[PDB]
């Protein structure tokens, strides 16, 4: 059921001067959309998402824990830290962190968030507790964004990415309370409107987190979409290129999500 229908992603990634990978997964039927899907790409920012479903995951052990109050200083707040920075004479709570980091991508709120997991091997951890052997976060931010060519760090594939939100949104890896509460962080979300959201229709639902890494033409998006009247579809949307100073593509990114949708039959 994998790539019944062939779609042109190879010269799409030729137009962008990189690569492109895709994997998108038709919840219903089971049916794939697979290309490049389990080589290794940049996380960027979106290891975030990973990062709130893992302080999700704690919080069923720990009923406190997002209700908790989290102050910090200055030094805590490093570049593009929109929200946090807003709250730097207040504090945040752990569940405001996990918002502002799932949903405007807010890099301090995500640093103080691993600090609560135990840093990138903590969350490597809750990765591999769920059945993600891809995964891998070993830096903070912003250093997790050098984008390295060959560089393993601080990358997974768009395959273990697609199955492990599918695991976390729609099946059984979070309790249903705290998987809804997912869910609504990616529903939510403020950074994708032009990746895949582009190339989902308006009336549908649909939940997405990004990562821009900011060189190597090395920028990603997932998402789990709800098209009416069928089974959700999953899907992960990964780039790079050869250059540090290659650009990435928001509309790379949205034509590949639409290949995807095309070649798994869904109308869009
Ligand atoms: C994540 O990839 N980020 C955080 C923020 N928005 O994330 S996004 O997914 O909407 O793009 C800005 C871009 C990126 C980030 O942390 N960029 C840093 C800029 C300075 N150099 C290190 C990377």
């Amino acid at each position: 059921l994998t790539n019944l229908v062939a779609e042109p992603f190879a010269k799409l990634e030729q137009d962008f001067g990189g690569s492109i990978g895709v994997y998108a997964m038709d919840t219903g039927s089971g049916a794939t959309v697979s290309y490049r899907a389990e080589e290794r790409f940049p996380l960027c920012s979106s290891f975030k998402g990973f990062l709130a479903a893992a302080v999700l995951a704690r919080s069923q052990q720990q009923a406190g824990l997002l209700d908790t109050p989290i102050r910090y200083g200055k030094n805590a707040l490093v570049p593009w830290s929109p929200i946090s920075e807003k709250y730097l004479t207040t504090g945040m709570t752990v569940a405001e962190l996990s918002a502002a980091a799932v949903q405007y991508s807010d890099n301090a709120a995500a640093n103080l968030l691993l600090k609560e997991l135990g840093g990138p091997a903590g969350l490597t951890a809750f990765m591999r507790s769920i059945g993600d052997t891809t995964f891998r976060l070993d830096r903070w931010e912003l250093e997790l964004n050098s984008a390295i060519p060959g560089d393993a760090r601080d990358t997974s594939s768009p395959r273990a990415v697609t199955e492990s939100l599918q695991k976390l949104t729609l099946g059984s890896a979070l309790a249903a309370p705290q998987r809804q509460q997912f869910v609504d962080w990616l529903k939510g979300n403020t950074t994708g409107n032009h990746r895949i959201r582009a190339a989902v229709p308006a009336d549908w639902a649909v939940g997405d987190k990004t990562g821009t890494c900011g060189v190597y033409g090395t920028a990603n998006d997932y998402a789990v979409v709800w098209p009416t009247g069928r089974a959700p579809i999953v899907l992960a949307v990964y780039t790079r290129a050869p250059n540090k100073d290659d650009k990435h593509s928001e509309a790379v990114i949205a034509a590949a999500a639409r290949l995807a949708l095309e070649g798994l039959g869904v109308n869009g």
